[PDB]
């Protein structure tokens, strides 16, 4: 019998939730994120995203949602999650210690593109290279973190940080509710 | 500006969260959803998952995860995540009695999801579904179904998904160390 076990974990994700919606920074970040991304757009830039884990399918479903939405009469995509083309983790052991995110920025960023870096403890090496190539690139940064932020911390332009300290799967859960608010608060946006 | 519009979505997900854990059908449900998954494993059988758009995400999180773990030291992939027939003709060509499809579908109206489901009858797998709203045209045809009670849009359905299946990959460790 897991029924504590159950309501346990569904407990604490309602107490992150809590924490999450209590502190105005927070909610204030995901605006400024979604006006970012929006303003980028309009002036025909595109967004990278990128994740490990569970977070590359939050990285997916934020760059088909937005390219879903926005492809018709504009050239290019609007945004792109980024993926391992040159199979490079498949030597297995992935840590996330790798140049997939770097590489795929500095191959297609452009000045006045977007990078979204999500990393549930702040301390992914792959998305922070991306980072250092998106600035070599000129192109603004968001990320979506945990607990204190990692070695990230303070290299976004935009962070948007969930405020829980043990494992990621609380962190993530946020995060995908952070990614569609993202999405309704571009839509806003995007008709303006 | 928006600044309203984002607590009052976080609010009705913290509304969909309490109406989800406060039913103890729902609870139920998620124990004897990783029950038939453990066991199914222990028995030599694997389980297949598929979903659409967000979902499908969501199917292959779980199908990753699950063989990431349990794959060392066993024939073959205890999951696998599928990519209207797209997810039945897999089905066909790859189910044997004993394997179990996992069919996620916030609406329970996905026409894919439903004729995997019929396929997976007719190989003779268990069928275990992440359903939202009142189960839609799906609801009645799993073994175990677990339904979020919430009847708007499929947002707010797909986040207590992800967070039952990062409950279900907890609860089958339990099961399988057993």
């Amino acid at each position: 019998m897991y029924q504590d076990l159950i309501r346990n974990e569904l407990n604490e994700a309602a107490e992150t939730l809590a924490n999450f919606l209590k502190d105005d920074a927070n909610i204030h970040a995901i605006q400024r994120a979604a006006v970012l991304l929006a303003d980028s757009f309009k002036a025909g830039g595109k967004v990278l995203s990128c994740g490990n884990g569970g977070s590359h399918c939050d990285a997916m479903h934020f760059a088909e949602e937005l390219t879903g939405r926005y492809r018709e009469n504009r050239p290019g995509y609007p945004a792109i999650a980024i993926s391992d083309v040159s199979h490079i983790s498949c030597v297995g052991n992935d840590f996330g210690f790798n140049d997939i995110f770097s590489r795929y920025v500095e191959a297609v960023g452009r000045e006045g593109d977007v990078l979204l870096g999500i990393s549930t403890s702040g301390n992914s090496a792959n998305v922070i290279k991306a980072i250092a190539a998106a600035r070599e690139k000129g192109m603004k940064v968001i990320t979506l973190t945990g607990k204190d932020g990692g070695k990230m911390a303070g290299t976004a332009d935009i962070e948007i940080r969930v405020p829980h300290f043990g494992y990621a799967d609380r962190i993530q859960e946020i995060h995908i509710k952070v990614i569609h608010i993202l999405i309704q608060l571009i839509e806003k946006e995007m008709v303006k």
